[PDB]
């Protein structure tokens, strides 16, 4: 299992497209895809 260390409060949680389901913004317990954008913010290209 993945672990994404530390994201400061000041970075907001992503509201995505949320497939699997409605849209709305992430919540604990919610299934994501291989691609999906975790934070709301600028997602580094070399990552992706």
């Amino acid at each position: 299992e993945v672990v994404y260390d530390k994201i400061s409060k000041r970075q907001r949680l992503r509201v995505f497209k949320h497939e699997d389901g409605s849209e709305r913004v992430l919540s604990d317990g919610d299934h994501v895809e291989v691609g999906q954008q975790l934070m709301e913010g600028s997602a580094d290209p070399h990552e992706v």
